[PDB]
């Protein structure tokens, strides 16, 4: 048995609302993220055919996990879809979140070479037209660089877009936890994944924006 349909619906609705917020943000994000791995596949082969625009060493440091991060998120998300209309018969959700926390070490490996990646990327744009064009056509929202004393956006900014959202995705674990009863083991599980996910970004707080107003000077 379980509770009546009229009682469980209150929980189904609310849970669906929060989970759907992730499927919704990830769906649209994943679609745009795929546009990056799309040319990456043939470019990986290009590293061993004729003479490509950039060397594999210059590609691999930037694209270190670009396609992996797409699959890691879509596996979680695409498997969430059927599950919203098929809440398990006598089980809860948490292992899907645990998987994201499990592989968090790769997110650090990328940050461990963030500077090195931008250092090559900035040079790659001036050094090659095909890298310059994609770096100009940078798929993004409106900017405040067409009238300001600043200049165009660099590779650092494009990599920082997903990173900012990933720092905010820890809040969903904190929100979910609040609604979950403490008496159930589901509470400390959500708490545990939140501990490592928050500490990871907090340990690089000054790395990913040292101060609120930091821009280059002449």
């Amino acid at each position: 048995a379980m509770a009546s349909e009229l009682d469980l619906e209150k929980g189904l609705e609310m849970r669906k609302w929060v989970l759907s917020g992730i499927l919704a943000s990830e769906e649209t994000y994943l679609s745009h993220l795929e546009a990056l791995l799309l040319p990456m596949k043939p470019l990986k082969a290009a590293a061993t055919t004729s003479q490509p625009v950039l060397t594999s060493q210059q590609i691999e440091t930037i694209f270190f996990k670009v396609p992996e991060l797409y699959e890691i998120h879509k596996e979680f998300y695409d498997g969430l879809f059927p599950r919203v209309q098929q809440w398990s018969h006598q089980q809860r959700v948490g292992d899907l979140f645990q998987k994201l926390a499990s592989q968090l070490g790769v997110y650090r490996a990328f940050v461990d070479n963030y500077g090195v990646a931008m250092e090559m990327a900035e040079k790659c744009c001036q050094a090659n037209a095909q890298f310059a064009e994609i770096s100009e056509n940078l798929r993004a929202r409106s900017n405040k660089d067409a009238k300001d004393p600043t200049t165009k956006n660099s590779l650092e900014t494009l990599l920082y877009k997903p990173v900012d959202r990933v720092t905010r995705s820890t809040l969903v674990l904190h929100d979910l936890l609040k609604h979950t009863p403490a008496s159930h083991p589901d509470h400390p599980l959500l708490q545990d994944a939140l501990r490592i996910s928050q500490n990871f970004l907090s340990s690089i707080n000054e790395e990913i924006t040292p101060r609120r107003q930091s821009m280059t000077v002449k």
